[PDB]
């Protein structure tokens, strides 16, 4: 479903991590019954959230915005050597600078319950 | 700041790509001046909008809610040849199957201008 803002068309597409951040791939029919192919060229990064246009697919034209969520893989999706290869193709990492002399409680992360 | 929610607290903490998918640690002071250090355990991935919990740092106690942001790298981060890489750590890709027969309209992106 597309949702109508002025003469623009907003579509929600949800693509995986790969796509995003080394390109590919994706497709979705128009409300016109054609249907979109569209490219993500490698080294134009999609983030969570982010927005991209693509020209004159609105309403009487107007552009079509399409509004991207990344789809995460799950826990363990490779091994620990590969996850190590991953720090030499991603950016500098960012670690804490905790104050010395101020209390640290070293903590853990639990699972969240939906409900 | 933090978001009291009933007997727990909610905060909001970004993170980098690299520690969200490939572990790390990370840290904040908390309501009551104590630093609460953070490690994510490798294997143990962090998605977008995904929440967590530290039990027993909420009210007077509750629990603390963890909701990550995950910071993106900007375009062209690295070399062509390694977001190939990523293709043999990352999952299987996931590619458009459209109809054939269908009328296709090869699609490029615009960036999203917010004025």
């Amino acid at each position: 479903s597309f949702k109508r803002d002025g003469d623009d068309l907003v579509y929600e597409a949800e693509i995986d991590l790969l796509t995003a951040i080394a390109g590919g791939e994706f497709a979705l029919e128009h409300v016109s019954g054609d249907w979109l192919k569209v490219g993500i060229v490698p080294g134009e990064v999609i983030a969570p959230g982010m927005r991209k246009v693509i020209e004159g697919k609105g309403m009487p034209y107007g552009n079509l915005i399409i509004k991207f969520t990344i789809k995460f893989p799950e826990n363990h999706f490779t091994s620990e050597e590969n996850l190590k290869k991953l720090e030499e193709i991603l950016p500098p990492r960012i670690v804490p600078a905790i104050p010395k002399k101020a209390t640290v409680d070293e903590c853990v992360l639990a699972d969240f319950d939906p409900a």
